[PDB]
């Protein structure tokens, strides 16, 4: 087992569809974490984000979206209004989310709370 695993970023709306695709063959849920590169509580999230991933290796996907950077279409998908928005997706759509502001491990914290329900 990895100790940390880097969040896959996702490209566009299309990439979006291939990994719920994928996502539905395995029966497993995925991870999306909504950030922005300005954001000092997204990026103090990321390492802790990592570590988090590599303890679901295998049982459930990471990804990332700098919402400036994608296209408008793929942040509509998500249905984003505030920065770190960490949502669960689940069947092709989003079951659950979390929003950041707080100190990483306590975000983190709720994020596995979020995952132990729908894993």
């Amino acid at each position: 087992r990895p100790t940390s695993v880097e969040m896959e970023p996702i490209d566009d709306s299309h990439h979006l569809d291939k990994i719920l695709l994928q996502a539905r063959e395995l029966s497993q849920p995925i991870i999306i974490d909504w950030m922005a590169s300005w954001c000092r509580k997204c990026i103090y999230l990321k390492p802790k984000l990592e570590k988090l991933a590599a303890e679901y290796d295998t049982k459930i996907k990471f990804y990332c979206a700098d919402v400036n950077k994608v296209p408008q279409a793929l942040v509509k998908r998500g249905n984003i209004s505030k920065m770190p928005t960490i949502q669960l997706w689940k069947d092709g759509e989003m079951k659950a989310e979390v929003i950041g502001g707080h100190k990483a491990w306590l975000v983190i914290e709720e994020v596995r709370e979020m995952i132990q329900k729908f894993v």
